[PDB]
């Protein structure tokens, strides 16, 4: 009865060439005879068709034109079900972070953590947010979240309980002129804390 | 004295204006502000830069660049030296100054009893700034008595005998605003083109 949806976009994800994926809210909808399209904005086209895939939907393509908005509808057959009027710009999810690194300096008593992001994020200077999550591997229930801008961050050595097992990993999220939603959360990285 | 608000500026995005660079331009409302040791410099919403300088070419401030995000808000600052005096958060394409219509052409039609007005523009050819509104404004040669106005989306309007002086010169000329997505303001007029309308009986 209700064909609400949701789509993210994703940019750059194979050179050039974005993403759109679009899946209905409710996992229940019968999907076997409706379609997805998305008309306007884009470049030197007037609509294209997602293709179905697992109840999903995707497009990827250079036709996006990133500026304005588009128009993304549910069809049966002809027949226009539900629209949306989205920008393109503010459903980005970005790629996970990754190459999550951790350096001990025995001179700062500290832990450098690093970790790696798009060419994307070089390129638009400062459009993401970061978020770091850490717990010790097992025993601690809930995670230490440390917001960032940048890809680096510091953890005193004496902050963290000696001679234990870590867990960290990152995600992303637009924070600039982009907007959107959380990446993937990274691989998770285990470390090992000094003893003492 | 001197006023803070002696230093408010405009400013207006062309996009596309060359290729694919794009232009800015601003300027101090107050034509007689002495501008002498002030710069204008834009942060954020760029690609691969933080900031860019504008150059100062007489009382007007300026920069060419393909560098401009065109996805959310700038940041323009009034520089004394290096630190910022005053600033204007600005989405670029909320600003745009279409580049003018030109190669006017006004032909009588025989059959028909009217003009076929034909004109052009750039924005036909770009990526982003494509739709416009045109104004086409014309009056008798000897008129401060004043212009008629049409809008429209195409190129090429008609303008009805029938609502002509007959045997009169008349002026027209025409101007084009940004009508989807973009928002900005009336480009500069195309320049003025004179016909003469026909005798009659
Ligand atoms: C950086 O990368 C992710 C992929 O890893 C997204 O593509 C995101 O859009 C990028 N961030 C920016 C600033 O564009
Ligand atoms: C796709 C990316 O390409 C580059 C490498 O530095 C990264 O590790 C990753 O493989
Ligand atoms: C401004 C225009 O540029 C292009 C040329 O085809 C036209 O003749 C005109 O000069």
């Amino acid at each position: 009865d209700d064909y609400s949806f949701s789509c993210y976009s994703q940019l750059e994800v194979n050179g050039s060439q974005h993403s759109l994926t679009c899946a209905f809210e409710d996992p229940d909808v019968n999907t076997t005879n409706l379609e997805f399209e998305i008309c306007g904005a884009l470049v030197e086209v007037k609509c294209l068709n997602f293709r179905k895939l697992q109840e999903i939907y995707f497009i990827e393509t250079k036709k996006f034109l990133l500026i304005g908005k588009s128009n993304i509808c549910v069809k049966v057959g002809e027949k226009s079900l539900t629209c949306k009027k989205i920008d393109l710009t503010t459903i980005v999810k970005p790629e996970a972070p990754f190459d999550l690194s951790v350096v001990y300096r025995e001179g700062a008593n500290d832990f450098v953590v690093t970790f790696n992001t798009s060419h994307l994020q070089k390129k638009y200077v400062k459009v993401l947010m970061h978020d770091v999550a850490y717990r010790q591997e097992k025993d601690e229930n809930k995670w230490t979240h440390v917001n960032l801008s940048s890809t680096k961050l510091t953890l005193l050595q004496r902050k963290l309980q000696p001679a234990a097992m870590y867990e960290i990993k990152v995600r992303s999220i637009p924070d600039h002129y982009f907007k959107g939603f959380w990446s993937e959360w990274s691989p998770s990285y285990y470390f090992r804390t000094p003893e003492i």
